[PDB]
RNA sequence: AUAAACCGACGGUAUUGUUCAGAUCCUGGCUUGCCAACAGGAGUUCCCCGCGCCAGCGGGG
C-alpha cells in the first residue's frame, strides 16, 4: 500500500546511501529528503504520484494553514487521520481494484516491463542502443511509478491504446521546494483553490471503470478520477522473492 | 574496454536549342661620336737517337 509501506526512494538532502522510506516518515519529520532514482524522469513521475497524493489527503484550508504545514511537519496522529479513508484505493495485489489497474485483462501474451520503462523500447533502434534486461524485475516502488509515468508522461504503448488526460507528453512543471517534503507541500492546491480550479464522478478508474467507446465530458470528472487517471487496461503479474530491482 | 560495445545513408538521372562587334583615323618636326697610338718584345723543348772540333748539326715520336 503507497500510503503505509515503504517504497520511496531517498537520500538525505546532501548526505549519502540510499534508503526506502514511507509516506509517514516523509510527512511527519524534519528530516531533509530529496528523490533518488537512476533516471530523472522518474524522479519527476514519483513527485507527481507523490503530489497528486498529497492533494487529495491534506489540502489545506487556507493560504495560512498552507505556509504552516510548510515549516512544521505534521504529527503521525494528524497523518494516519488523512490517510484512513484513502488506504482502500492505493493497493498494488488486491482483490477487485488494484492501484491504477484492470481485474479481467484478456490477453494471449504476458508484456515485458520494460514496455513501461519509457524510451527503453517504443523504437526500432532501441533494442541496438540500450542496455538489455531493465525490466525483468521491478520492485514495488518502480512499478507504481512506472505505472504514473505511462499514464501521464509517456506516449501509449500503440493503437488501440489511449494517453493521459493532457494528451500525449506534456511537460509538467511543479514548484520546486528545499527538500522532498516541502516540495511536495508547495504543489498542493488549497481547498478554496481545488474548488475554484474543479467547479462528478470522482472515483477512481480502476474502482469506477470507464465504459467502453462511451463519450465523456470532461467536466463530468472528479479531480481524484482526473489526477490518478488511468486511460489503459494494466494488469501486474503475480510477482516474484527477494533480490534486485533491474 | 568510456550513453560505451557491434554499427554504409542508400539506389536512378543530357541543361538543352538560336546569335558579325561594327563603321572612321600620318606619330610627327630638329641632331659629327669625336680627339691620342711600332705588335713589338722574349731562344726552356720533356724525351729516345746519329755525327761531330763540345760550339752545335741531324733523323724518328
Amino acid at each position: 500500500n503507497l500510503l503505509i509501506d515503504n517504497w520511496i526512494p531517498v537520500r538525505p538532502r546532501n548526505g549519502g546511501k540510499v534508503q526506502i522510506i514511507n509516506l509517514q516518515s516523509l510527512y511527519c519529520s524534519r528530516d531533509q529528503w530529496r528523490l533518488s532514482l537512476p533516471r530523472d524522469d522518474m524522479e519527476l513521475a514519483a513527485l507527481a504520484l507523490l503530489v497528486c497524493i498529497g492533494q487529495i489527503i491534506a489540502p489545506a484550508k487556507d493560504d495560512v494553514e498552507f505556509r504552516h504545514r510548510i515549516m512544521n511537519p505534521l504529527t503521525e496522529d494528524e497523518f494516519q487521520q488523512l490517510i484512513a479513508p484513502w488506504i482502500d484505493m492505493f493497493y498494488l495485489n488486491h482483490a477487485e481494484h488494484p492501484f491504477m489497474q484492470t481485474k479481467g485483462v484478456k490477453a494471449n501474451d504476458v508484456t515485458p516491463m520494460e514496455k513501461l520503462l519509457a524510451g527503453v523500447s517504443g523504437a526500432t533502434n532501441c533494442a541496438f542502443v540500450n542496455q538489455p534486461g531493465q525490466g525483468e524485475a521491478l520492485c514495488g516502488g518502480c512499478t507504481a511509478i512506472a505505472l504514473f509515468n505511462q499514464a501521464n508522461q509517456a506516449p501509449g504503448f500503440g493503437g488501440g491504446f489511449k494517453s493521459g488526460l493532457r494528451g500525449g507528453t506534456p511537460v509538467t512543471t511543479f514548484v520546486r521546494g528545499i527538500d522532498l517534503r516541502s516540495t511536495v507541500l508547495l504543489n498542493v492546491l488549497t481547498l478554496p483553490r481545488l474548488q475554484k480550479q474543479f467547479p462528478t464522478e470522482n472515483q477512481p478508474t480502476w474502482i469506477k471503470p470507464i465504459k467502453s467507446n462511451e463519450s465523456i465530458p470532461a467536466s463530468s470528472i472528479g479531480f481524484v478520477r482526473g489526477l490518478f487517471w488511468q486511460p489503459a487496461h494494466i494488469e501486474l503479474c503475480d510477482p516474484i522473492g527477494i533480490g534486485k530491482c533491474s
